[PDB]
RNA sequence: UUAAGUUAUUAAGGGCGCACGGUGGAUGCCUUGGCACUAGAAGCCGAUGAAGGACGUUACUAACGACGAUAUGCUUUGGG
């Protein structure tokens, strides 16, 4: 998910895309360790958009103070 | 045939020359790194936690660089 999109959620709501984010990319570590994975490149995916959801809620908190 | 006299051939190995190999890394050529300077800029950083480190971060990671649990990067504004 891009940022644009990101900035278009809520901040409830980033908050739970980062929660759901955290579980998917969870789910893909231990699918990766019992080698059930094939599509490694969906690890890093789910972790810049993390990464991205983690910056738009900084940014917010930044222009509120 | 006998007597007297004389002189070879031997090369186990060695010597000299030559030829053909091996070893070794000199030499020549070369440059990625240095050395000495010139001109302009700049001449501090740190409790708002430094310098320097440690430990981590990748699909698979021993090491180096980069990065810091937002980790082999994130956003944005310009370039391309
Ligand atoms: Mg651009």
């Amino acid at each position: 998910m891009k940022a644009k999109e990101i900035r278009d959620l809520t901040t409830s709501e980033i908050e739970e895309q980062i929660k759901s984010s955290k579980e998917e990319l969870f789910n893909l570590r231990f699918q990766l360790a019992t080698g059930q994975l094939e599509e490694t490149a969906r690890i890093r995916t789910v972790r810049k958009t993390i990464a991205r959801l983690k910056t738009v809620a900084r940014e917010r908190e930044i222009e509120q103070s």
